[PDB]
């Protein structure tokens, strides 16, 4: 069970960024995959449960978009109009009727 | 609306005990699974213990036999007893609740656990 977070980095305010949470070795059923970001604390940003149901933190609805490519077992997070408020380490979490909870290494996202 | 007030953190001697309390206030709208995650300084996040709502438990192999996860539905408060703390248990503990029909996710503010 391994997750590859990528697509982090620094950008100028108003800029855009797409992150990627690739999963390998999922020993179980369709997983729910979300994104928690730790800002200088922790907050649930968005998730997509597997059945296809999507949810978003209100502070990002309209600006962020979570999608998934089952064929690739990868989930993407498109973040548009990044404000200073969006700065933080972004981790993606996965859970598979299993209550298993796994995390990525996180990927830093800095906005000026 | 949904807020969690963690507490009970502090310091400790190698082998001491502590009980983390994760109080939940606000309209959750559905029974919740409560999870606990700690963060070692400089390190990332690791899944400690969990109670699914039906009453089902779960533990990080590293804490089985040392940590006890309990809940009080009435108070909508989840607890975490930590016995025989190793220095390696040191870090920031946060409780997370997921209440989804609607995968809603919420977090406490953390509570610091230090083990000399």
């Amino acid at each position: 069970v391994q997750l590859v977070e990528s697509g982090g980095g620094s950008v100028q305010a108003g800029g855009s960024l797409r992150l990627s949470c690739a999963v390998s070795g999922s020993t179980y059923s369709p997983c729910t995959t979300g994104w928690v970001r730790q800002a200088p604390g922790l907050e649930w940003v968005s998730s997509i449960s597997s059945p296809g149901t999507i949810y978003y933190q209100d502070s990002v609805k309209g600006r962020f978009t979570i999608s998934r490519d089952n064929a690739k077992n990868t989930v993407y997070l498109q973040m548009n109009s990044l404000q200073r408020e969006d700065t933080g380490m972004y981790y993606c979490q996965i859970q598979c009727r299993s209550i298993r909870e796994y995390w990525g290494q996180g990927t830093q996202v800095t906005v000026s």
